[PDB]
């Protein structure tokens, strides 16, 4: 797993404090597409601003949830044949709550953004590329899906 090690190596850094990094991801996501903000509704209430979501334990718990899943996807980076059916299932939950396949690009770009900011110089071209491949493989899975 030559291209896998890069993923585990890069991830171990962000895996240490999942909320902080997952916070950066969604801050970024909401900064790029604020139209995704109302998809996260808790207590029958809509977040007015992106920062409102940051004060929601429900929403923070969601971030952890997402961070845990990617970290799982990182565990299985070598085969990718184990997580397949969970992803189609996860993608199934996403279609259900009314997310669009076209937002995947935005989440991926937010994920890559978060990784770049965290790693700095360590976020090598090879590392960027492997993550793009990796994220691509999840989206395809989650898209099988719709
Ligand atoms: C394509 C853009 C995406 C959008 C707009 C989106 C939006 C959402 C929303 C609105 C929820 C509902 C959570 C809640 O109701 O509290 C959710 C759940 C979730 N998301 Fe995302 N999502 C996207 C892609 C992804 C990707 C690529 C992953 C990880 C590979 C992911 C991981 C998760 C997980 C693990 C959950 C909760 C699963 C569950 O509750 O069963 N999402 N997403």
């Amino acid at each position: 797993r030559p291209e896998s090690e890069l993923i585990r190596q890069s991830w171990r850094v962000v895996s240490r404090s999942p909320l902080e990094h997952g916070t950066v991801l969604f801050a970024r996501l909401f900064a790029l597409e604020p139209s995704l903000l109302p998809l996260f509704q808790y207590n029958g209430r809509q977040f007015s601003s992106p920062e409102d979501s940051l004060s929601s334990p429900e929403f923070l718990d969601h971030i952890r949830k997402v961070m845990l899943v990617i970290d799982a996807a990182v565990t299985n980076v070598e085969d990718l044949s184990s997580l397949e059916e969970y992803l189609t299932s996860l993608g199934r939950k996403h279609r259900a709550v009314g997310v669009r396949l076209s937002s995947f690009s935005t989440v991926g770009e937010s994920l890559l953004y978060m990784l770049e900011k965290s790693l700095g110089p360590d976020f090598t071209p090879a590392t960027r590329t492997a993550w793009s491949r990796l994220y691509g493989a999840w989206v395809q899975a989650m898209s099988r899906g719709w």
